[PDB]
DNA sequence: CAATGACGCGTAAG
DNA sequence: CTTACGCGTCATTG
């Protein structure tokens, strides 16, 4: 049962769309920035192909590299509009649309143990 | 035997004090910042112990966290005087004396912002 | 050129 | 306490 959950990493509240069931995509609560590494990962790209596209394409624009600390939070972060376009271009939007069409009130529930 | 060596990791020149002979403490050449994680490892502290010390004490001052890259370079980096203070507070300055007292000659770098 | 396992850090969760 | 996580270098391979 895929769904959007609340989580906090290094004091940073995020929305975590769980699906797969072990796959996930994170969106920040404060600025709605999304993890582009998660998106490319959902598109089926392996590690070298991901490092390639991130270096060559994604990081040519406004972005934030996160190299610490918790693994699942790490990656390259970009504005939501940039992440949505990246998902559409890699034909992965249908698997990812809940995290893009999410408009929160208070507040998303905690994840599973 | 145990002594000071000069290495380069990810294009970053450091001074490295080796002893054990597998233990080490790195001091950066460009700003004399020292690896606080190496220091606490030189003391008897294991992972959760130094995790608490780094988070509750060391991180509350001027610091830089490094994850990824060459493994042994990783850790929490702090200015040299803060490193000397930390080494004293945790009763390990004497064993690590050469990495604090080493001097190439002319001349030490100023306090970074 | 590209791939990939080792490394080991800061974090999180059991 | 224990494990799990993913990253970016380095050495090594094809």
């Amino acid at each position: 049962g895929p769904g959007i959950y609340s989580a906090t990493y290094s004091g940073i509240p995020v929305y975590e769309y769980q699906f797969g069931l072990k796959e996930h995509v994170m969106r920040r609560r404060v600025d709605d920035w999304i993890n582009a590494t998660h998106i490319l990962k959902a598109a089926g790209f392996d590690k070298p192909a991901r490092t390639r596209i991130l270096e060559r394409e994604v990081q040519k624009d406004q972005h934030e590299k996160v190299q610490g600390g918790y693994g699942k939070y790490q990656g390259t972060w970009i504005p939501l509009e940039a992440g949505e376009a990246l998902a559409h271009r890699n034909n992965i939007f249908d698997r990812l649309r809940p995290i893009f069409e999410f408009s929160p009130g208070p507040d998303s529930p905690p994840p599973a143990p």
